[PDB]
């Protein structure tokens, strides 16, 4: 039961809305110092946009993985208070990678921790785990989407589907990658991931469809980093995976960027240049990345070098520094593993 | 011809070919506000947050979009230009604003608009992108034709002016803004840029072959309010009084709305329409049987009634500071404007 296994029953939280950048900026900059950002009696005036909207920047937050949620103290009854993720910090903050998101590669990341699982760090956005990674079809109008969707749900979740709100969810995507003049043709609002070129209007008409070509906005260090990190799902330690599985396994960075194998092997070989502890290999006649050491704190390497080293910048905190200002993040964690 | 010498002052590559980028307007408002040395004191990189060879293209981009005005402090003993926000930065880009975080595709239709904006006192900053709207012959090119018309016009209009290199970094820029980032080649690597959103140029049937276009289509991310706005913000660069522009002109004239959103007339028509209905002020007249939009009052104030409304009518909150109140905290602005004004 593919869903189940890497998402959460999650479907309609963004209430419509794709996502914003105001409301990353936003979402990051009170929840750092007050986990009740979200939940305040004038969250709307503090956070500067309407009643529904707080509740989609706060499915936003939590669904790019910039923030986890776990119950407060008694004091605040249990109540699920927001906690900035170690990501978040290095992303978002003043002094972070890419505060204002002007790399597009940073939105590729983002896109990547959107649909992103590992044990203990399920995905939020179920109906876009379908969508990249399950879907049959690269062609479909919006009610086959939703089909597929419902059909998926069905199979994984206990309480079953919600045609409505999966259906929301299929409006979201389209909103989200599509260009804006394909959008019902004020009123429209900016979304920087349609920037990444993922899905088209098919000359809606009433067909969408998943694009194919060349990705040059999407950097090297990019791909490197994901597929270490989709590595580092299974293995801690020194070892390697094959190029086959970083281009077509269900999860993995071939079908979340839509990206070919011999553009993952392009990618792998231009950042292994650089760093020692990384190689392709051939081993009739299948190519694998190999890694030295685990490959978890690699792909932060690779990573960090992408946006000049953010973790050496003065006082910026590791993950353990991190945890001890969050503790529940790890109790989020923690109540997910107990789960599996 | 000394069209582009009416319309722009004699700017060319001082981006370093970088197109905007949302974080350069919004930390220029946020420092200039307070420090009219922002982009020339010695640690700006870092209190910018920019590179060292990126400072200038970001002082550069808030000129461009209307967003600074530049003028000498009051110092003495330097000849050194000092940045101030315009008014319309405060509407625009203030936490308090009209929307701080580009949210909406009219406020990058609205900044579109202000970047190609000329008026007397206020020409544009960028004239390889007025000819490249207003002037060429062509909407379809390749980038080496582009070039050559904009060569053309330099000639024409600065005698002294650019070289060809400089030129060509101003088309490169240009496609940068405004095409998909998927036609883009970087050589990390290619950088977002909102104005791509406005879907107003593409890629012609590449290979090789090298060709790009103005679209042509319809735009459901222009509202009409940001349409009537531009039309009577045109208007008003010729008149203070009531009067009235025909819908030829907005659709047609180098400068206005048509050339600068690339709409149709029919496209202006139902904007003015719709915008008229709630307005009395304005009204849409056939005359010879030609159509005009007329207004009963100058058309400046009537357009940035519009436009306010478009934003939930900003102006109205509270300590919102008049344009008047705003040229008493930086009196530079209009000291700009003047020195301007005393060149015509």
């Amino acid at each position: 039961s593919r869903l189940a296994e890497a998402a959460h029953s999650s479907f309609a939280r963004h209430e419509t809305f794709a996502p914003r950048f105001g409301w990353l900026h936003k979402a990051y900059m009170q929840v750092q110092s007050n986990p009740e950002a979200f939940l305040a009696d004038d969250a709307p005036v503090q956070l500067g946009v309407g009643k529904n909207m707080v509740y989609a920047m706060r499915y936003w937050s939590r669904a790019f993985k910039l923030t986890r949620e776990h119950y407060g103290d008694d004091t605040n009854s249990r109540a699920m208070l927001s906690y900035p993720t170690w990501e978040a910090r290095w992303l978002l903050d003043e002094d972070g990678a890419d505060p204002y998101l002007e790399e597009l590669g940073s939105l590729w990341l983002l896109h990547w921790w959107l649909l992103s699982s590992r044990p203990g760090t399920k995905s939020w956005a179920p109906s876009w785990y379908v969508a990249f990674h399950l879907a049959p079809f690269s062609r479909f109008t919006l009610a086959d989407l939703t089909q597929v969707i419902v059909r998926h749900v069905n199979l994984s979740f206990p309480e079953g589907p919600v045609e409505a709100s999966i259906a929301k969810d299929v409006d979201c995507i389209t909103k989200m990658y599509v260009p804006a003049q394909r959008l019902r043709g004020e009123d429209l609002l900016s979304c920087p991931f349609r920037e990444l070129g993922l899905m088209e209007q098919v000359g809606g008409s009433s067909e969408w469809e998943f694009t194919s070509g060349s990705r040059p906005s999407l950097p090297a260090r990019i791909i490197a980093y994901a597929c270490l990190d989709y590595a580092a799902r299974t293995t801690r330690n020194a070892g390697s995976i094959s190029l086959a599985r970083l281009a077509n396994e269900p999860g993995a960075p071939g079908r979340a960027f839509r990206i070919r194998e011999a553009d993952i092997a392009a990618a792998l070989e231009k950042v292994a240049a650089s760093h020692q502890e990384l190689q392709l290999v051939e081993a009739v006649g299948q190519r694998s990345l190999t890694f030295t050491s685990g490959p978890f704190d690699l792909a932060w390497d690779v990573l960090d070098e992408q946006y000049d080293n953010v973790r050496s910048r003065p006082n910026f905190p590791t993950r353990e520094d991190w945890a001890r200002r969050y503790p529940k993040l790890a109790e989020a964690e923690k109540r997910e593993l107990k789960q599996l």
